[PDB]
């Protein structure tokens, strides 16, 4: 997937041709419950497809697995050909980028996360620190009242020219077991690790869909994740190719 007239686009797309192995490492502390998660799988940016299996390595996960989905690699998003000049995530590779979030759970606590996403050899690595505070010990999160499923979202991306990066704010809706919803308001910033140039995007969004499952042979606390992410929101000329 190398053939683009912009050699900067070609550089990033070359790194994500074919299937790329992924390693995810998370160290977490929510209301003083310390935990760690390790994940492995593969990403295929041509289809916007991620397949990952996560394991809690400290025992039982003290929060619901769905609450960690957004924290646990947007460089695997499928950017349509006419939008590839807006793919900040791949342009920052292989040196990588920092991804920082604050996630406000409505009427509950908040997660603060900081992750470095970069290549180690052939492997795309996402290393995360998560701090969670101000949770109600029997609210929907520490009370484990969320359904084991996941909804589709739109992640709106804007350039942050002051930071040579991007910002995003989006809402995640978690289904509660009683039929209601737990809102999680996400605030995000990404900045490159390297000092080289990056692609700064026009406003656009990522459309996400995720399926959560379990490994029937796995006795450890875990989550299997299938996710598709596609960029959208920018049109193509010339006014119009099909008009």
């Amino acid at each position: 997937h190398h053939h683009h007239t912009d050699p900067m686009v070609s550089k990033g797309e070359e790194l994500f041709t074919g299937v790329v192995p992924i390693l995810v490492e998370l160290d977490g502390d929510v209301n003083g419950h310390k935990f760690s998660v390790s994940g492995e799988g593969e990403g295929d940016a041509t289809y916007g497809k991620l397949t990952l299996k996560f394991i809690c390595t400290t025992g039982k996960l003290p929060v619901p697995w769905p609450t960690l989905v957004t924290t646990l690699v947007l460089c695997f998003s499928r950017y349509p050909d006419h939008m590839k000049q807006h793919d900040f995530f791949k342009s920052a590779m292989p040196e990588g980028y920092v991804q920082e979030r604050t996630i406000f759970f409505k009427d509950d606590g908040n997660y603060k996360t900081r992750a470095e996403v970069k290549f180690e050899g052939d492997t795309l690595v996402n290393r995360i620190e998560l701090k969670g505070i101000d949770f109600k010990e029997d609210g929907n999160i520490l009370g484990h009242k969320l359904e084991y499923n996941y909804n589709s979202h739109n992640v709106y991306i804007m350039a942050d020219k002051q930071k040579n990066g991007i910002k995003s704010n989006f809402k995640i809706r978690h289904n509660i077991e009683d039929g209601s919803v737990q809102l999680a308001d996400h605030y995000q910033q990404n900045t490159p690790i390297g000092d080289g140039p990056v692609l700064l995007p026009d406003n656009h969004y990522l459309s996400t869909q995720s399926k959560l499952s379990k490994d029937p042979n796995e006795k450890r606390d875990h989550m299997v994740l299938l996710e598709f992410v596609t960029a959208a929101g920018i049109t193509l000329g010339m006014d119009e190719l099909y008009k």
